[PDB]
């Protein structure tokens, strides 16, 4: 399901975040896996070098994985 | 209609700020909603990488969101 | 062989570290040495140049190279 | 068998944990054991009534008890 | 050597903090150990159930530990 | 000096703040420092319990001691 950036960003922040994984596509795609088994795609290319989004998904326990 | 990047940039930080949704192009175009109902596009291909201004954008919970 | 970076950074992080020896690809692609003789690879682009990282590998007693 | 309570919880966040249960003891010693067959104590009386590590151990498949 | 719950926190905040590691004792008082090989004593009953800063010396990989 | 723990709490948030150290005693006593040379004492076993308190004291830079 197409999810928007702030969205995404709704989701991770949630303090019951139900975000499970977070694939960091090498097309500037972000695939959002959920815990209740649901997937969204986020066309964010600003987010494959922030480095301050993606230390904050690692440090949420969030998987995180780079795809090409 | 025609808008600078650097008016946008003020209608953002803006506290009573009109935009209600940013598109971001991959051609370089940004296309701004307001509350009351316009929208304008901005030439802007560095727009990508201006984190502040995208961080910024979510965090007023602006509907942020790429498009290709 | 496939290792997240979440998991990657958790193992860098970790008290007692199986951690040996990270060489960061122009690629972006990690290759990660484990202490228990294993071989992981890390898909993480944001990760080539990134000084935080490669401080924090070193201050671990982990070795880090590039190519 | 001592292990930190920073330890601990690195062990807790692990993507591939190897902790199988805890046992928050009333006197603020955390049993812990571990899928490899190992048990350690943790001396961590914040942890008593910690509702957000109850919840967190739940979350990760980690069986919770007290006394 | 005797150091102020202010300076505590002051070392721990550092960018390049060189806290290895925080005894909490039942006794209220905190043993600190420093990456260059030095202890403090801070004194700080109220620290020992703060359940904030606790997390955040955890996620900065300070070695916490309970002492009895 | 006598002052009340009220007045102790007003004085910490003043933005103009005359506070410059606090001891917290085990006794439950605070002694009260200000830039200006006085030194106060306040009757507030409750204090070390006042988490906002000390947190807000070591935001502002004040130095906070615990005393036995």
């Amino acid at each position: 399901s197409k999810l928007s950036y702030t969205s995404f960003v709704q989701m991770v922040e949630d303090e019951r975040s139900v975000v499970s994984e977070v694939v960091i596509r090498d097309d500037g795609v972000l695939r959002v896996y959920t815990k209740d088994g649901r997937v969204y795609e986020v066309d964010a290319p600003w987010a494959v070098n922030d480095s301050q989004l993606i230390e904050k998904l690692v440090s949420k326990g969030i998987k995180v994985s780079g795809e090409r």
